[PDB]
Parts: C-alpha cells; sequence; structure tokens
C-alpha cells in the first residue's frame, strides 16, 4: 500500500505487483526517493482523470529516470479508481507521471501491441480516499503556458507513505 498525502486529503492505493511488476517497482522507487514530494496534479479533467507526479508548483518539471516498458498488455482495464501511467505517444515512454481514472475510461485500454493499440498501463487502484479524488477532479482549472487543465490553486502531493 501507498498513501498520497495531498493538500485535499489522503489517497490510499494498492499496487498490482503481479500484473505490472516493472511499473510498480518504478513507481515505489520514486515514492521512496521522495520524487513525488511537492509535485502537483497538473492536469485535471472532470469526467476523465487527474494526472500528476511530474511537476512542482510553477510547472517546473522534475528530472526523471529512463522510461519504463508499457505493461498494459496485462489485461487490466482503466476503470474508475484505477491508477495508470501517463506517457507520450511512444508506448514505452512513461516515467514518473501517473493518473487516476475518475470514470471508466474504456478508450484508454490496451487493444494491441501497436501505436494506437498499446493504451495505458493500469498498475494500482484507490482503496481509500476516492472522496479526495472526487474533490480534486472538480477543482477549477485553466491555462499555464502550453499546458491546459492546470488547477488554478495547486493540488499538491505533499508526500507519500508506504505501508507493508
Amino acid at each position: 500500500m501507498v498513501t498520497f498525502h495531498t493538500n485535499h486529503g489522503d489517497i490510499v492505493i494498492k499496487t498490482f505487483d503481479d500484473k505490472a511488476p516493472e511499473t510498480v517497482k518504478n513507481f515505489l522507487d520514486y515514492c521512496r526517493e521522495g520524487f513525488y514530494n511537492n509535485t502537483i496534479f497538473h492536469r485535471v479533467i472532470n469526467g476523465f482523470m487527474i494526472q500528476g507526479g511530474g511537476f512542482e508548483p510553477g510547472m517546473k518539471q522534475k528530472a526523471t529516470k529512463e522510461p519504463i516498458k508499457n505493461e498494459a498488455n496485462n489485461g487490466l482495464k482503466n476503470t474508475r479508481g484505477t491508477l495508470a501511467m501517463a506517457r507520450t505517444q511512444a508506448p514505452h515512454s512513461a516515467t514518473a507521471q501517473f493518473f487516476i481514472n475518475v470514470v471508466d475510461n474504456d478508450f484508454l485500454n490496451f487493444s494491441g501491441e501497436s501505436l494506437q493499440g498499446w493504451g495505458y498501463c493500469v498498475f494500482a487502484e484507490v482503496v481509500d480516499g476516492m472522496d479526495v479524488v472526487d474533490k480534486i477532479k472538480g477543482v477549477a482549472t485553466g491555462r499555464s503556458g502550453m499546458h491546459q487543465d492546470v488547477p488554478k490553486e495547486d493540488v499538491i502531493i505533499e508526500s507519500v507513505t508506504v505501508s507493508e
């Protein structure tokens, strides 16, 4: 288990260690190294997802490790409350950024090992604090440089605690 301590409340998640082993290891290493301390949910789209783990306040992107393999061919679906890895168009490009699905986002799901099919790798699920996720997803947002859906007030991941 892992708890995001945000300035809107605690989000408790259970990792899917068997189904996305490299994603979960990559995630837990960032957690333990403090990488997510004082990052924000920088992209918030109600009825879609909330995305964070990349930027400090002022959209100062953090330096990351080399990207990880996409494990979305594990068959796990981007249903409400699941966590998945954000990434660019390249399927195996994900680094630290993740998002929480706030609806069932069936269109994000793996359908084939290809550009358009690879989809987004689910690696954990919220087990407590979906109320906090539902508060964050509804905050006011706006533009910030080349970025859209940036919360007008920072939604800050203050720190992460690991439970074993």
